[PDB]
């Protein structure tokens, strides 16, 4: 019934990765490229993208939803533009979570504009318990985790109609 | 192994996830692995996830 | 069938004016002919021994 918006990973702290270039124009906002909000794309920064190896404990007293993703570049070419290794890996683990993800290189034809994939995953973790990232390219990073504050009686009701201001 | 006897078998296995590239080469001293099993039916490649995790 | 090889075959449905493209460097089974859904209905996959029997 209610989320809170939390700050795990600050968008600052990429200090050794390129964290404010990762835009594109099929995310527009007010005529200028973006991206999702609560993520990072991080980019390569002086030609390097050394292997990031970050970690977030849930020191809240609630379950917290915490959204990635990785990105697949459309060919070889573009990888190394983008981050420099021919092979990349984001591997995610938590109690429970034990994940490594491979991007997928492969020509698509183009979806608003862009012809590259982004996947994106998500995971509960739970209180006292931490999530680890360890990737060297491709890394969608998290910046906001959303905190489960309410929970109760809910549905996702698909109906084409909107607010009436009635009760 | 051939499965000789006439009644049908269940078979288990498992694969190890470390928890860095120090304990893999620690461990089996190969960096890259894999593990395959085949039968009549099956065929799986199974390939070391290495990731940092909770302890349990 | 004196083979100890596997086939695995994959399928997608392609839209129209959409593109599926294949990039392979080896074990590449190329598709040669597609099928195309010219009419779609009510129909249904019967499970039975029987053949046709020239009736309505």
């Amino acid at each position: 019934n209610h989320f809170e918006k939390i700050q795990i990973i600050p968008k600052s702290s990429w200090s050794s990765h390129e964290a404010s270039l990762g835009v594109s124009s099929a995310c527009p906002y007010q005529g200028k490229s973006s991206f999702f909000r609560n993520v990072v794309w991080l980019i390569k920064k002086n030609s390097t993208y050394p292997t990031i190896k970050r970690s977030y404990n849930n020191t809240n007293q609630e379950d917290l939803l915490v959204l990635w993703g990785i990105h697949h570049p459309n060919d070889a070419a573009e990888q190394t533009k983008l981050y420099q290794n021919p092979t990349t890996y984001i591997s995610v683990g938590t109690s429970t979570l034990n994940q490594r993800l491979v991007p997928r290189i492969a020509t698509r034809s183009k979806v608003n504009g862009q012809s590259g994939r982004m996947e994106f995953f998500w995971t509960i973790l739970k209180p006292n318990d931490a999530i680890n990232f360890e990737s060297n390219g491709n890394f969608i990073a998290p910046e906001y985790a959303y905190k489960i504050v309410k929970k109760g009686d809910s549905t996702i009701m698909k109906s084409e109609l909107e607010y009436g201001n009635c009760n």
